[PDB]
């Protein structure tokens, strides 16, 4: 499918399958659905430590290597370094952990998952005595140099960001000695809070923004606001479903491919992960996408209210 240069010389698929689903959700189920994905089309595939699943997709996608449905270096594979492992020295290790559970060689980008470190461990969620999550103070420009070993040490294809805002990513940008700027900085990104501002400044720098909960998010109660405005029932988003003869999603996903942001969309459902490589099939007209500009309300659907006493809080920024 249609791909994106990184400034790395490496490419991206433009459309990405997002592998999350709740711990309720049976781990047998994220086996079959990245089969499933790549069948429908799909070669990039998003995955981090912090789901718990990299052995299943790992696992599907040997499998359609050995079925020959697509070759390795066909499938462009995402983990996420989690904040617990921001120390440089548990940096490797992690990478070469998750390369272990994938029973892969390589994966094509490794992300530092948030900038928001945490007590370094096992345990991917430290808390206290009192119940509070417990913070870690580290130079995330040391984070980086050992992000760009890995790379160099071929384990990582490519390496970027997640959840940075401007001051985060230009932390990174102007580090005296630095051999690798992010390949991207994958971030919420949606009509509701489009990013417009940080998109403008990575593509300055020639980063990609790629946008997850595109479609609005799983709307978990533990996590989402359950009066935070539904993204898929925006009044807009269906009046232009319904004059393209496409769906909500196919709209809010297209929008982001025409303004230059790579898109991930997530679903554990055979009909709409078929649905969802149609989003190449069609266009948006510039009046179309002016319409869905308006609809920003800075509106993020993971309450994080609890890291924003945390020192890299990305949201206190403007952008
Ligand atoms: N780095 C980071 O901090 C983060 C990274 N991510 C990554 O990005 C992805 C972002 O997606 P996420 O927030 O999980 O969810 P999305 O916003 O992609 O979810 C869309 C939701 O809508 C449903 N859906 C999918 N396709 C359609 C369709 N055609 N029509 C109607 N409904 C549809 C899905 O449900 P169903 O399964 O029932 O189809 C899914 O739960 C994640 O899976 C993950 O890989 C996510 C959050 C944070
Ligand atoms: C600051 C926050 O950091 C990240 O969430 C951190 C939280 O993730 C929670 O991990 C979860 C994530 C999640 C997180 C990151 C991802 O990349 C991702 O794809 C998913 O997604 C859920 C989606 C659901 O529908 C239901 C859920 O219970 C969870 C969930 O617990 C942990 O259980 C918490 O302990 C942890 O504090 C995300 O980037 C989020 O968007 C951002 O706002």
């Amino acid at each position: 499918q249609q791909c994106v240069k990184l400034n790395d010389g490496h490419f991206m698929p433009v459309l990405g399958f997002g592998t999350y689903a709740p711990p309720e959700v049976p781990r047998s189920k994220a086996l079959e659905v990245t089969k499933l994905a790549i069948e429908a089309g799909f070669r990039h595939i998003d995955s981090a430590h912090l789901y718990n699943n990299e052995e299943q997709v790992g696992l599907a996608i040997r499998s359609k290597i050995a079925d020959g449905s697509v070759k390795r270096e066909d499938i462009f594979y995402t983990s996420k370094l989690w904040s617990t492992f921001h120390r440089p020295e548990l940096v490797r290790p992690a990478l070469e952990n998750s390369l272990k559970k994938a029973q892969l060689d390589y994966v094509d980008l490794y992300l530092i998952h948030s900038p928001m470190s945490l007590k370094p461990g096992e345990e991917l969620s430290p808390t206290d005595e009192n119940g509070k999550v417990i913070f870690d103070i580290v130079d995330l420009c040391t984070t980086w140099e050992a992000m760009e070993k890995c790379k160099d040490a071929g384990l990582a294809k490519s390496i970027g960001v997640s959840n940075f805002n401007r001051r985060q990513l230009e932390m990174i940008l102007n580090k005296p000695g630095l051999k690798y700027k992010p390949v991207c900085n994958q971030v919420e990104c949606h009509p509701y809070f489009n990013r417009s501002k940080l998109l403008d400044f990575c593509k300055s720098k020639d980063i990609v923004l790629v946008a997850y909960s595109a479609l609005g998010s799983q709307r978990d109660k533990r996590w989402v606001d359950p009066n935070s405005p539904v993204l898929l029932e925006d009044p807009v988003l269906c009046a232009l479903a319904k004059k393209h003869k496409r769906t909500p999603a196919l709209i809010a996903l297209r929008y982001q491919l025409q303004r230059g942001v790579v898109v991930l969309a997530k679903s554990y459902n055979e009909q709409r992960i078929r649905q969802n490589v149609q989003v190449f099939e069609f266009q948006l007209t510039a009046e179309d996408m002016k319409a869905i500009d308006g609809l920003d309300r800075n509106l993020h659907y993971f309450n994080s209210d609890s890291f924003a006493s945390h020192p890299n809080y990305p949201y206190s920024d403007e952008y």
